[PDB]
């Protein structure tokens, strides 16, 4: 819509106020000019059209149980721009800032959010599972970085390419969720996940076996499902990754961290210089290398952590 | 675009060859400007991000083997849409004309096509398992049923009412193969699936246990596989709907056939006036005595059918 760039105010899914940008043209819209070419968020009234429609505000104020969901996919979607742009010097997930679209209340008890290729779909749970799922800055950002590895590595999703892609996606959301300090984590989902019970989350990055997920290749899931273990199988890189940033001993083999920052430049570079749609996880190890080379040189100590790690998980 | 209307001529996926809807500006685009606000097809080149390009060609003849699976999917987007006005009175998707959009080439290798809320989306299969599943007229109308069905019924997509929504898409795919004669049949999926086996097929609506799909209420599928079973499951209503459809014995009940024309007219009006987003079986069973009374009389043969039919699948 075209109107007056504004600062509206709500409470997201989880109870604490936030400010939003929102935009004035007779109604208070979610559309925020201040990012890129904007960021749009949309009502999808419990049906499964898309976009549904872009949420509009009588007063600009957004307390309501049903704006909880609209005010925190508008406001972790800037969160994740601006990391994306401060950290990386991305602008939007194209690279040449592309709006970002989201749309919340898709269908009825739906038990997930995902990036389809063009924009950002939240379920609201079904209350039990999963509360609305755009609580989670994690979720957010996991997803939003489908659409950054779509733009660049292109990823196919399925097997190992889609392992890493997976990873990719659980490595971003948490180093966002980090970038907010949003009482941060290496667990994916925790703040919207299953609220009847404390301390779970839907992925551990620190120990997947936690969960039941592989944390060596040695233990990867060879079948069909999952798309051949989409979600099962990144448990190996996620532990790599987490190995690299913290350090830590596994299976006999002891990784010195390099911490967050450096992981998050490595693997940054590793997805836009050097992955391709089929790279499969003996590759990915070989660009994270390449990466820390190009960017600490190959004697250094980030160079080592990368290889220890893969070698600690069983990726040669 | 802004253009001229006009005629190009092409190959598709199995080698025939059809005349196509053009406009052109420059180029000549998959841009049909003769049913409602136009039928668009656009390429996503391998990729995933969505829509792509819409599809322009240099001398608007679509001979070459990339230009196959488009030149399908516009043209079976076409008939599906004709199917709908002419049989039904409805003017697209959402019975006001809207654009219908299909990218096709999406990803790498992709076994797959869908509706995903806004568009139609195509894979070009693995060249085993699949070819380009733009060249299936029941996959095309299976697909663009979805888009039927979210802005009617609103079946959600899982358990008893996510198998119905999938099982009104293989009847009304079915229905459009019917319309279209093209060889037609009641299995799903059979002119693309496999290209080195000949007789085998997806789905069978006549003998669905003949892939393992259950047959009778008593063999569904009741874990969480599938969200719940929806495209197994469904073959218990295809089952009935066959059986309305063409009579038979199944399991001890004597089902005769009304034919095709008053089982795609039964089915159209239980979707479009009685059908909610969490129908079951058993309200769908009500839905459509209650369209046949309407539409023949309580008395009528065709109530009669219905309820055999559904009684045979064991769905009270
Ligand atoms: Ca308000
Ligand atoms: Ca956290
Ligand atoms: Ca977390
Ligand atoms: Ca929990
Ligand atoms: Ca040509
Ligand atoms: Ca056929
Ligand atoms: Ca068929
Ligand atoms: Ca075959
Ligand atoms: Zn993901
Ligand atoms: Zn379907």
């Amino acid at each position: 819509i075209t109107g007056t760039s504004t600062v509206g105010v709500g409470r997201g899914v989880l109870g604490d106020q936030k400010n939003i940008n929102t935009t004035y043209s007779t109604y208070y819209y979610l559309q925020d000019n201040t990012r890129g070419d904007g960021i749009f968020t949309y009502d999808a009234k419990y049906r499964t059209t898309l976009p549904g429609s872009l949420w509009a505000d009588a007063d600009n104020q957004f307390f309501a149980s049903y704006d909880a969901p609209a005010v925190d996919a508008h406001y972790y979607a800037g969160v994740t721009y601006d990391y994306y742009k401060n950290v990386h010097n991305r602008l939007s997930y194209d690279g040449n800032n592309a709006a970002i679209r989201s749309s919340v209340h898709y269908s009825q008890g739906y038990n997930n959010a995902f990036w389809n290729g063009s924009e950002m779909v939240y379920g609201d749970g079904d209350g039990q599972t999963f509360i609305p799922l755009s609580g989670g800055i994690d979720v957010v950002a996991h997803e939003l970085t489908h659409a950054v590895t779509d733009y660049t590595a292109g990823l196919i999703y399925q097997n190992e390419s889609g392992a890493i892609n997976e990873a990719i996606s659980d490595i971003f959301g948490t180093l966002v969720e980090f970038y907010a300090n949003k009482n941060p984590d290496w667990e994916i989902g925790e703040d919207v996940y299953t609220p009847g019970i404390s301390g779970d989350s839907l992925r551990s990055m620190s120990d997947p076996a936690k969960y039941g997920d592989p944390d060596h290749y040695s233990k990867r899931y060879t079948g069909t499902q999952d798309n051949g273990g989409v979600h099962i199988n990144s448990g190996i890189i996620n532990k790599a990754a987490y190995l690299i940033s913290q350090g830590g001993t596994h299976y006999g083999v002891s990784v010195v961290g390099i911490g967050r920052d450096k992981l998050g430049k490595i693997f940054y570079r590793a997805l836009t210089q050097y992955l391709t749609p089929t790279s499969n996880f003996s590759q990915l190890r070989a660009a994270a290398v390449q990466s820390a080379t190009d960017l600490y040189g190959s004697t250094s100590q980030e160079v080592a952590s990368v290889k220890q790690a893969f070698d600690a998980v069983g990726v040669k």
